[PDB]
Order: structure tokens, then sequence, then C-alpha cells
């Protein structure tokens, strides 16, 4: 897209894994931020399911210019233009409608929206968009649909999300219309409230290092 | 919008089951609704799935003051007019489509719309709606998809449909995210038309005294 | 039915309990191909917009085996849909629905037999007054259980469910009262069609359409 610079597929091909994050007290982000991208995970979906997680976006892009830090839980152009002005470099949604759509093909940062059926990406192609997140990635059917749902669609791309870990991530990287997934196991919530950034770091080097296909 | 006297939640929140009623005799309608009332089951969702199913919504409306009868398997705009004039007090779609949504927005009575994926959820909530049916609950993935979709959705609350029985409903009841469940089995074929009302409201007593704890 | 198509939806579904998914890599197997299905006794060709010949594969079919009832699957759009109506497809499937994909298909002049996972999808096809869907990807979508619970509240809606249906599964869908037909692409294997082997393709068709039987 001309109004993209930052293209969808760059977001997703920069590494395997993009961590859910939902942050809860903001004094934990830039250090959480700082623990993944010294792990290795430099994609960070900041979700907006906690108060802080605007203010959450703004600390991590000015003091961890390294991580690319987006915003997930998009739901509307409201908060699409909102984490846009924040600092976002993408935006990720767990569905798609038509006015977020329309937003974001208008705006000036990727949205990788969910989908969990063909209809859903027939909808997400008819705005231009050739990559997507699959959410609820168990639910809706796991490896076998994208096997099945991308089948037709031999050149649209996915970041799967929804129950994935490092039990079964490896069964969604295998695929060739993967090219990332995304997860909240590498940052779990207790860690952040402990203090257990070395937890964080730990997870994510052995998420980048057990993606070796 | 302002525009409906009763709230979708004060529909889910009424009692935690809400019966899924097939009536294919006119004549079994009052007494069955009668029979739900004595067992403590008062949100009557009688179905448009049978010729007589607007008519006994009719006399239900009329002769069970007791009751609050509402519509389901609404799928459309006539459809959802008809049972407006007819008397229904709320109606449920097993899914929903923009002009089902806008017609009821607009309109006098609830609608509760059903949704088995996270775009269907977020075009509902572009409509303003908050309340939702889960359907068909079991095919949709069961507790687990359910609790996956309602995830980045705090506030939304579901009403799980299809496939629940007293064998799994405190499953769906015990979570967060569900204000109540529907399903057919407190009103089976057999006991309609074998006039077996006492066995009805027994059902009804069973599902009421087993949602608790 | 829908006063801009000559052929109902139905009859297309209606034809024979298989529809074979057809991927066709090179257009001279496209002919060939066509008449050993017909010769086994299957006749609806889901010809595939999946390869570069594809829609040529469809005019060569209407052309040369006209007793077939040739169509065009993997539609995505009014543009994909108008060409291939142009190329001499009778009928159209789709893995999914849009609401410009139904509003060009039913001011056309072929039935669009749309793929639906969820009931809302299936609604907004009934907002156009189809009746007649794909259920994609089947087998993923949760099945014949998944299709039983769906079709449940819709009982004049048909299915021809198409994704993971084999010989080892298709009854358990084609005993479904909602359920008309279903797809496949077991009758033509890539192998088959490259190599040639028309013969290969006849008896499977031939099994297909006797193991069917209920």
């Amino acid at each position: 897209m001309k109004n993209w610079k930052t293209s969808a597929e760059s977001i997703l091909t920069t590494g395997p894994v993009v961590p859910v994050i939902v942050v809860k007290k903001l004094e934990h982000a830039v250090p959480m931020a700082k623990a993944l991208v010294a792990g290795g995970v430099r994609v960070l979906n900041v979700t907006l399911r906690t108060e802080c997680a605007v203010d959450a976006i703004r600390a991590i892009a000015k003091e961890v210019p390294e991580a690319i830090v987006g915003a997930g839980t998009v739901l509307n152009p409201q908060q699409l233009a909102e984490v846009t002005e924040a600092g976002a470099q993408f935006a990720i949604s767990p569905g798609l409608t038509e006015p977020l759509l329309k937003a974001a093909t208008e705006g000036t940062i990727p949205l990788i929206p969910g989908i969990s059926t063909v209809s859903e990406l027939m909808l997400g192609m008819d705005y231009g968009l050739k990559e997507f997140k699959f959410f609820p990635a168990e639910a809706n059917g796991g490896v076998k649909a994208l096997q099945a749902i991308a089948g037709p669609f031999s050149q649209v791309r996915f970041c799967p999300t929804g129950g994935i870990s490092p039990a079964n991530y490896r069964d969604y990287l295998a695929l060739k219309s993967v090219l990332c997934i995304g997860g909240s196991w590498l940052v779990p919530a207790d860690a952040l409230e402990a203090g257990d950034y070395d937890r964080i770091t730990k997870l994510a080097r052995e998420a980048v290092e057990g993606a070796k296909l």
C-alpha cells in the first residue's frame, strides 16, 4: 500500500513470535519490552485491554526504539486513530469490520486484522489486505483449517494467535501460509507482577530458538 | 439510541436458563408457558420454526403475564416486525446481519443476536450491542472457544445455546462472560405431544436449582 | 427463484451426489478430463479459479463437452464472476461470500452457490434470496455435527459440503436431510490429470457415484 510505509508483511516477517501483551501496571511496560528485546523478540502487540495500554505504547516507543511496538485489540476507527497518534507502528484487531478496514487503509500504519472464516478473509481482501491474523486459531479449526481456509487462497499469509504455545507453535510455523504466530505465554501476568524480567527474556530466547525448522 | 424500554441485559439476567421452544400445536402453547413459569422459568424463547409460532407468542403475551415471551430464530426485519406486532418482548436471532441489526436497534424491543466469530461480535458492537447469543455453542467449539472469543472483550456478555443440557450447562454458567444459557431440553417435543406439563414444570425447576453453585 | 437466473442453483446441486473440485494446470487436459468424468456419470464440473488456464478450461469444456454442466469455483468478486459468465460457466461456486459478490450474482445470469461457515454468513446469503450454499471447509468447520446444528433453525436451506470430504466420510454428509451433494477433489487427482490417465478418472467417478448410495 502506498499509504503504509511499513508493510504488514514486514511486521510479520520480523521474527517467528509476536507476544500478546496485557500490561496492567504502566511502570512494567518499558522493562518488559527491554526484556523481550533482550531475548530476541522485537514485535510487541500491546493490547487495548487495560487502561494504561496507550500510555504503555507511548513509553515503549520512546524508550525502546528497537522494539517494533503496535496496538492490539483495536476494534474501531477511534481506537485506531488513538494508537496511531500515540506512536503505534501497526495495529492488530481480533476480527474485522468494514469501518475498521476503511479507516486502516486510509491511515498511515498497517492493520493486521483477525479472521476466522473464508467470508471474513474475502471481506479483508476486498479492501486490499493480504496479511491476516487467524484468531482464535485453535478455536477456528487450527492447523487443519489453514491447510483448508488458506487452500483457495495460495497468496494469503497469516499470523495465527489463540491457544498457541511452545507445545504447538511449530505445527503452525511449518505451514507455507504462516509467517509468524502470536501468544500470551511469553509475558505471563505473574512474571510482570514479580518483576521477573529474567523469566520473560528466557521464554523469548527459548521461543526464538525453538522455532528453527 | 434509547429505543428499548426493556434492556437486553435484563432479558439475560432474569434467570439462568432460557428455554428454546419449538411448539407445533397452538393449543399447547399457553399450558406449556404456565408449566415453565410454575417451575420458575419465565423468559420464554418461542422459536419461529413452526407455522403456529407467532400465534403462540400472541397467546402467551396475552394469557401468561407472569412470563416474558419473546421470539427466536428471527432472521430478518419482516419477522422482527411480525413478532413485535404479536407482543414479543425481545427477539433472539441465530446470527446477525446489518438489516436485522438496523431494524432491531431502530425498533422497540431488544435483539440478542447469535454470533460465532469475533468479526460477527464486532459488527454487533458497531451497532451498540453488548449482549449476544453464542450459537451453536457446542459446534462453535464449546466453553474453550467461548473463553477465547470472549477474552479480548471483557465487557461483552453471552447466552450460549446449542448442544447445552444438564450434562454441561454448569460449565458455561461458571464463566464470567456468561449470563445465562439456552436449551431445548426444558420443552421436549414428546412432553408437549403427550400433554405432560407436569414434567415440563419439573424440568424447569431442576434446571433452575441445578444452576446454583 | 431468482428472476435473472435461467438455471436454478437447486438444479445444479440435485444433478448428482458428487461435485468434483477441479484444479487444472495445463489447458490441454481440461476437455479429456471433462469427458472422462461425464463417462463415469459425473457431469457438474467445478473448475476452480486457482490456475492461470482455468477460464480457458471453462471455455474449452463449454465448447467441446456441452453435455457437461461446467462452472467456475473460487470465484471471489464481481470481476471474476463476470469473466467466468462470459466464458460460458453455467454456475459459480465461491469459498465464502461478500455482499458485492452476492449483489453481482443476483443481478447476473448464472447461479452462485456460495460457501458459508456460520449462521450469520448464511443469513447474509438468505437476505439476497439464496437457499443453496456450500459448507466450506466442511471438516474444519466441525463436520456433520456442526452442519447439523447450523442447519437446525434453517429447515429450507440446502448445502454442498466441501473440504476434507473423502470416500471415507461422504456418506456421513449425504445422509443429512440438509445436504444435497458434496464436493471433493479426489475424483481428479493432480497426478492422473498431468499423466493423462483418463480411465482412472472415469473409474473414480463411477466408484464415487455408486458409493454415494445409502
